[PDB]
């Protein structure tokens, strides 16, 4: 019934490997409306991190996941097939960027996804590394947690990931890594530890999610496509954030000028409901024999349904669109609070991925966390719910429905500047 | 809306890694039975593989998944927290077998629940190694293919999977693998390639899954336990198909005599929704440090209260004393067509995991593949759904739903009965 | 000047890691003959363990010695080369068993001679693991550490070397490893952790030496020979301490009907002095690109000519002959010995790589480890110089130079004699 | 006979895999000069590769080595110990920079040094893995191939080495990397990849070999200090080239003015004789259980006295000021040919490690590698043995001993300068 007794409870029940960002027992929820148990109402800028681009319970949704829910919820594809699969990936195969054919697997959550990718292009290339790169998150299994660049804390304790992974820096003019470093970055990996013949993969999210939302631009996109086109590297776009509408188009891929060979998908795609899966060329997906792609609830025929109605109203809704002007209303709206406040050293983001960074004392070499993790602590205060990223816990993101109506839209970017404000005395 | 018109689309845009069993697109479910998109009527013997130990669509499970639809559906606990996901990990701490105090952490399936009981194996030991079973089965990702004893088709074409994964030979008497072996063989590696002190864990299955159903018996876990302790080694037992009270008892450890440090369930857990978790010694379960453990979907609402109400389910229609009812008549009904097959070698299983292994000329050397795969070909054409199994794919196994009608039984071994007399013509 | 002393400052300078089996600091030494700094004189039947097969200091070896150390003793074989070297490896080439055409390279340990083989093995296969048996010893770099089927003290305290290195059984049927089971063995890593294209090469010794001493049948050779020839897996004979001469053929591979794809070969080899290096099938040898080979001091000019003039020794003094007499008055003195002694549970050996093993009252499960501790000491009070192996420590082995004289041979067994007489008294 | 005649044969019976530089069969050497089968003679600057810093057979140096030749030549120090193997350690304990208490353990091998030094640092710190620099050599055993940071042509088609070895830039402002980005670069591997408290080692050239001549600076050194320090990594110095005097000092760190908790040592140490060694921290080396370290030859009594005399020599012709005196005139020889040689881009160097360094029309993004070559070529005609190296293989080294006569080095230089004038004719 209260908050803090559930808390409680949490403490005494559940291990605390498991971080609690606010310490929030959600009741129910309604597109960009959440109410705890208490009854007291927050506004969602945090989207269960970027998996609820149509909001909570979008009715549509909801209506398709209730019709199935009255057929099967489960019999494991690989056993009985089932429609809502099939068709998904079909709609998947068309909507990912590529001129060439594709297939699509389903799994069930975004590590999944990533784990599935790169076995894929091992068994495609008959290679067994991986390049990924700085300040990147891919997942938290053992092989996805070597992906990720970062040890601290999902490691701790644990000892050294699974090996032969390589380091490649992503490009970040802002804080001075250049398209030049990041390129020469991967010829250092070739050079030094691992040669090309050797890498199945280069791992790279169009746009950084924990990693700060920083995004690649079309020209280091396109370097990166010509040297795994050069080498016969398999490039693997991880979408499971920045996709499914996040930046203005279905997949940040489509602004960059080229197609991955491989695209991971998550989040987003179900709008609520558990389903990942990878999406590429034909013949690279084909490279694994029969037998040797699986997963018990992979492609939930509930959660299938989910995201054939998501996709549906992405188009009739036009959110897309509605993702750019919201990406543009809250930017101006942030580069507004920018004037009265040099801590906000950048405002940016393509579509409705957007961000702001902030540093001490306007010094693009002071990360400033204290400030960061104040501002989301006001902001909860005031009924609005934030969450912040970067290797340097420095960056404040806003993950809100897209569904998002036109005066909860002021209403966040006001209570955001009342937190700047107050946080100043 | 054919199923030969659906598998063509299928190979369209699936990849082929994706196995299909059953050529047979399934439209709606209830209980046992499961309809095609032809209107076909099939018995499903296969259950989604040990997941619908309550059946298709439980009315009291679907009720409460459809109540919780007019809440929320995703939050992502870890930034929200919601009472359902917290509800389960006080009751999985009681439920699963160790009497001392426990804490629980949900993720999403069977393959991440046995990834992070390894990193927490790791944490709380400050070890890296970890040894697993030939014949098991633990998950599709990089690491749980290794810690799975079966390369092909599961990762083959891949190259290695990660290393530090040594191999011990589970006990099976049939097989001329005695208890002593299998405990000889764990020693074999601390003396020949990782010492006690470089082993977080050991991973077993209380009773092999798609190992072939073959079962420890308490004393050889017994032994083993000992063994752990000695070593400081974490017991991880993984429950994911034998759990949910798969074989008589809610966990298959209970029956063992002793308790695991850490435990996976998944699968049935939730009767057709995506879930599973890790229950385990508080102490080492709060060894991983606050943030290490975490994954968007992670103790998804829906699954939550639908694996609340499947535990309710098990305590209010008996459905432990109906597996062992189950289990007992399955036998011997298959002891009985055993009585005019030689081909049937063996009959087996503790609850209701019953398994049948098939013989060339009842020669316990001679796997009869070949057979096992023509009655389930059978089977399926008299409208039963059957899954094989074993190393050498010569096992037979019932995994049909605890909340089968007494005629089913019936119907299911008089099926079989038929299967092996219309193959021995 | 006194042994005690000598210890005392070598605890001082260096490594307890370095062990030191007998306290003995040695001054000056003659064929089978060795005085200490305190001018006591010894009759070593450890050879160095198995490096001086032509004894300490063999004339016509020190004079080729001396005539190569006027002319040069380093420029690099790789950067300039010279005649030792290249007649050396062509003579090899025809030496090492196996009717086809051979290439040679030199090292200079036979560590590193193991690492090239491998390394060698993977280039010509396109694979990356290996096979090394239980009780294997290979080295103690990294990569030879993880082929040693032996962990401590190697590896104590290190942590886990490096893995894709598979664990399969030596056949030892004193012990109950059956070559059914050993062979078998091999299958289980197909099955459960490395298919066959994925394994480079099978590592074997043809009589294990640290291992205890254990020879393989050429049935089961034979059988392994098949295997790999069906798998296109490289078997390499690793023969450093079974080679040059020791079982009464050159190399062990001889006397098993079939040979190696690789063989690898040191201490004897030179007569005491550091030479080591890796012959085989010329296509396989010339897998790995130019250049990708070498080694500072690998082939040095001095130990060349040793190794040319051990040769020239073993063919004009018939070691090979007196190698296989010495072996079976050796086994005759220690059968005799045994029937006093029923703790000698086993005389055993090819040529001359003699050996018993002891068992506390001729219990083959009880390796009596103490006694042969015991026996080593005793034997080292009255002037005998031994060595023990075996996983078990309980096997005592004979490595005298091959050149030993017929009264030590019946001087050497009179010690070993009085030595159990007076352990059991 | 003929070179040729003897390359001829070279192809026939050693692999391609050994590369050679020079095609030439040494017959006699002597100090500085070496005469081949056809009875040429070549002034040598390469030195069997900075193994030779007392020159071809030192008188001093060959006449300890007979004296020992009279007593004996091997018994492998962990059986029977022998005074030159203590003397030697006791000595190095003692030059090897470190104001604390050292320990050495001799191997036989700059790699087995290596490989021992980080098997060393991970007893000591009970950490597994280990940081290496971009364009680093450390030798060519998998372990070390790993650590070295260039993968063409030593592990091509071999597959992935060993992993858990992490790459940081090496400082070198000639081509862009500041000191700044290098240790960013270590920190960037704390972040992404390994945590400071799972490195147990971080192995350093002072001055590059392989990898251009390129030398540490005393604040970098310093800074690098600092971090493992505060870290508790171990320091590893690999001074098997850059040791033994090359640098004007006996070590180079002894410039840094900071000390290493290891140092490997090998090639000059025993001038022309195979011999190598550790020589770090006494409670670090210490941390390895009895046993643990070892080696066959290690070691080796011949070598040994070799090492001492080498060491005595050093002291008797002042050596280390000679390096100096020798360095500053081949500098100032090769700065008066890049006067007329705009093609040299940079003369460097410490003690008589020197080096200069070819671009295309003197762009320092322009690596020369065909002129380098041509220099090698040309110079080998006129009677002048050199070597090259870097990553781009535009860098000519110097390693002729530093015994040499002011005669030969002017000799030298001339014909260097040919060399250039004749190219661009
Ligand atoms: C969220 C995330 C993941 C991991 O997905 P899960 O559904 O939590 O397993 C993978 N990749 C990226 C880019 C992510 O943001
Ligand atoms: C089914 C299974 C798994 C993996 O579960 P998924 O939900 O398919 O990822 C793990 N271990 C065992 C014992 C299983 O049978
Ligand atoms: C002695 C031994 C080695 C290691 O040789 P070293 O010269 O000590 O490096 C390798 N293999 C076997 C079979 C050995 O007995
Ligand atoms: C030469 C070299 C080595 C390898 O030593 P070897 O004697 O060739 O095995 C290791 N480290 C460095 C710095 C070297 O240049």
């Amino acid at each position: 019934n209260s908050n803090k007794e559930l808390m409680q409870r949490r403490s005494q029940a559940i291990p605390r490997g498991v971080g609690q960002i606010h310490p929030i027992f959600a009741d129910r929820a309604e597109n960009c409306r959440v109410w705890d148990v208490e009854g007291r109402e927050y506004l969602d800028f945090a989207g269960g991190i970027a998996v609820l681009n149509t909001g909570h319970l979008h009715p549509k949704v909801v209506a398709a996941v209730e019709a199935q829910l009255k057929k099967l919820s489960h019999t494991c594809f690989q056993v009985l097939a089932y429609e809502p699969y099939l068709e998904l990936c079909e709609i998947m195969n068309q909507k990912v960027p590529g001129d060439f054919a594709k297939k699509t697997l389903l799994v069930t959550t975004g590590s999944e996804a990533v784990e599935n990718a790169v076995k894929i292009a091992r068994a495609a290339t008959k290679r067994s590394g991986t390049i990924a790169f700085s300040g990147a998150y891919h997942g938290r299994t053992h092989y996805t947690l070597a992906l990720t660049g970062k040890v601290n804390p999902y490691s701790a304790g644990m000892g050294l990931m699974p090996g032969h992974v390589y380091r490649a820096l992503y490009p970040c003019p802002l804080h001075g890594i250049s398209e030049d470093d990041a390129i020469a970055s991967i010829h250092r990996i070739f050079k030094n530890d691992a040669a090309p013949e050797d890498i199945a993969a280069i791992v790279i999210e169009p746009v950084q999610g924990e990693g700060g939302f920083y995004a690649s631009s079309p020209a280091f996109m396109q370097r990166l496509r010509a040297l795994c086109d050069e080498h016969g590297i398999m490039l693997i776009a991880d979408e499971v954030q920045s996709g499914a509408g996040r930046t203005g188009t279905l997949f940040a891929m489509e602004q960059m000028g080229v197609a991955p060979d491989l695209t991971t998908f998550a989040k987003s795609i179900a709008g609520g409901f558990p389903l990942a899966g990878v999406t590429g060329r034909a013949e690279v997906m084909d490279a694994v024999a029969p037998g040797g792609l699986g997963g018990t609830y992979a492609g939930n025929p509930i959660a299938c349904v989910a995201a054939l109605e998501v996709l549906k109203v992405f188009e009739q809704e036009n959110l897309l669109q509605k993702a750019n002007d919201l990406g543009q209303k809250l930017k101006d709206g942030l580069l507004a609070i920018a004037e009265k406040h040099p801590e906000i050293g950048d405002v940016r983001g393509l579509g409705a991925m957007i961000a702001i960074e902030l540093f001490e004392d306007g010094d693009h070499n002071k990360p400033d966390a204290k400030l960061t993790a104040e501002i989301v602590a006001r902001a909860r205060d005031k009924g609005l719910i934030l969450l912040s990223c970067g290797p340097y816990y420095n960056v404040l993101r806003i993950l809100v429905p897209l569904t998002i109506e036109d005066a909860q839209i002021r209403q966040g970017l006001e209570i955001i500047s009342q937190c700047f404000d107050e946080a100043k005395q």
